[PDB]
Formats: C-alpha cells, sequence, structure tokens
DNA sequence: CGGTGCAACAAATTGATAAGCAATGCTTTTTTGGC
DNA sequence: GGCCAAAAAAGCATT
DNA sequence: GCTTATCAATTTGTTGCACC
C-alpha cells in the first residue's frame, strides 16, 4: 500500500497510449517542477490547471489538448491511489498520507454548543526536505489551487529559538514559510471510507 | 482565444485534541543514466 | 521494457 | 517538549474551470 513517482506515471503511461512513455514521464516531472518552482518562487500567481497545461505546452511542444488530459489524470490518478487506501510518495515533492482519526470533542465556533468531530480518514501532505527547502530558500512563492483535489500554500513559521532534539543545545531558527495542503472536497469524500453513502444534501 | 455561471474555494469565530518539528549521521529506498 | 552501479532522496533515530 | 494543525457550523466574498 505505497504508490511511488514511477508506480504513478506507469499507471499514466499505460492509460495514455496515443503518448509516447517518455513523454507521458517528461509531462509529470514538469509539472511537480512548475509546482515546487511556484511554491518557492511563484511570480505567476496562482497556479491553476491551465497554466500546467500551457507549460507542458510550451516546455514540451505537446499538444494543449493532451496536455490537460494529463494534468486532469494526473491528478485522477493519485486521488484513485488514496481512495483505494493507497499512500502517494512522490520523491523531491512530497508524500499524500492517509490516518484514520477518532472521533472527537467539536462545537459552533459561532454559538458554542458542543458539537462532536466524527471519526473519519483524512488525507495529509508531508512536504519533503527537499521542496521544503526551497520554499525557505527562495522565501516563499505563490500558492496552487486544483479544484476537487486540493491547494497547496504556504505558511508562515515565526522565527524561534529551538533545540537540537539530540544534543539539547540550542539553535536560532529563522523565520521562514513551509508548503501546507488541503484536500478538496471530491478528495476528501472519496479517501474518507466513513461517507461513501448517502450524501449530505438539504435546503434548510 | 474571450465571456458567464457556479460550486469549490479562503477567511473567520472556540477550544479540546492530534500532529509535526528544531540538528544530524547512519540506513534504506528511489531514481538516475548508460547498455 | 529489464539490468546495474552510482547518486539522490528519503527514512529512521526522535522529528 | 513545545508549537502547529485539526475540526465542528455558517456566513461573506473570491475564483478555478467546465461550458458556452
Ligand atoms: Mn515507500
Ligand atoms: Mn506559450
Ligand atoms: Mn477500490
Ligand atoms: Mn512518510
Ligand atoms: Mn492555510
Ligand atoms: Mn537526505
Ligand atoms: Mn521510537
Ligand atoms: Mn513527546
Amino acid at each position: 500500500m505505497a504508490s511511488t513517482k514511477s508506480e504513478l506515471i506507469e499507471r499514466l503511461a499505460t492509460q495514455q497510449s496515443h503518448i509516447p512513455a517518455k513523454t507521458v514521464e517528461d509531462a509529470v516531472k514538469e509539472m511537480l517542477e512548475h509546482m515546487a518552482s511556484t511554491l518557492a518562487q511563484g511570480g505567476s500567481g496562482g497556479l491553476t490547471k491551465a497554466e500546467m497545461s500551457e507549460y507542458l505546452f510550451d516546455k514540451l511542444g505537446l499538444s494543449k489538448r493532451d496536455a490537460k488530459e494529463l494534468v486532469e489524470l494526473f491528478f485522477e490518478e493519485i486521488r484513485r491511489a488514496l481512495e483505494n487506501g493507497e499512500q502517494v510518495e512522490l520523491s523531491g515533492f512530497g508524500n499524500f498520507d492517509l490516518r484514520d482519526k477518532n472521533q472527537r470533542p467539536g462545537r459552533n465556533p459561532k454559538t458554542g454548543e458542543d458539537i462532536p468531530i466524527t471519526a473519519r480518514r483524512v488525507v495529509t501532505f508531508r512536504p519533503g526536505q527537499k521542496l521544503k527547502s526551497r520554499v525557505e530558500n527562495a522565501g516563499g512563492g505563490e500558492r496552487i489551487e486544483i479544484r476537487g483535489f486540493g491547494s497547496f500554500s504556504l505558511h508562515y513559521r515565526a522565527p524561534r529559538t529551538g533545540r537540537n532534539p539530540k544534543t539539547g543545545d540550542k539553535v536560532e531558527l529563522e523565520g521562514k514559510y513551509v508548503p501546507h495542503f488541503k484536500p478538496g472536497k471530491e478528495l476528501r469524500d472519496r479517501a474518507n471510507i466513513y461517507g461513501g453513502s448517502g450524501h449530505h444534501h438539504h435546503h434548510h
């Protein structure tokens, strides 16, 4: 129950024959590189699906039509993996874990009435060191938003005196930014094996 | 390529509970690039 | 596409 | 060990992207 960058590019390939494997492969790499770049430097504002397609077109001369069908598939394969209980691990970027959460005390932040947070399975993103370094080294860039899949943004970490967990020595840590992912609705419902039933849909 | 419409977004409230993390060396997994 | 040695990244420790 | 994130329900304003 673990899908790597390669095992994923393999599934996208076997489902995109009209597209050469080496291309189906370069694409995934370019996307993750565009994504990583966006978060660290960004520049071109928020990254979207149409930005990742245009880039593929520009960088790999790939037809826009196929570039779009891939980007979409790319995120669709990951979703498929996760909902199956599989964790997606992408080298040089980050891993997408699955965690089963037990019910805990909640409430209505507005009213204050105790309303418990049901047990569920949530998807989480763990930024690799490679990527984390870029974000702090670059000084942080823009964000990424892929509807139905999830969003990537940068969170600020104020400076603080930290400890070498081994020696106990203090170390001076500078403020920095770090990547943060928020699963999209479509991904939260498919991944959470506690809601694949009668959906929630009433008007009052 | 350019314009619309709308559900999926971000942000905002409290507060008990869960998850992550500062340095760094050894181990292990993954990828890389030639054949 | 598979084999392989090396390089890179992640993993673990504990994070 | 200390610090950051999770999440509840609901409103207000923004926006990605399917679809003309
Ligand atoms: Mn693994
Ligand atoms: Mn162009
Ligand atoms: Mn299944
Ligand atoms: Mn992991
Ligand atoms: Mn955030
Ligand atoms: Mn490393
Ligand atoms: Mn342990
Ligand atoms: Mn502890």
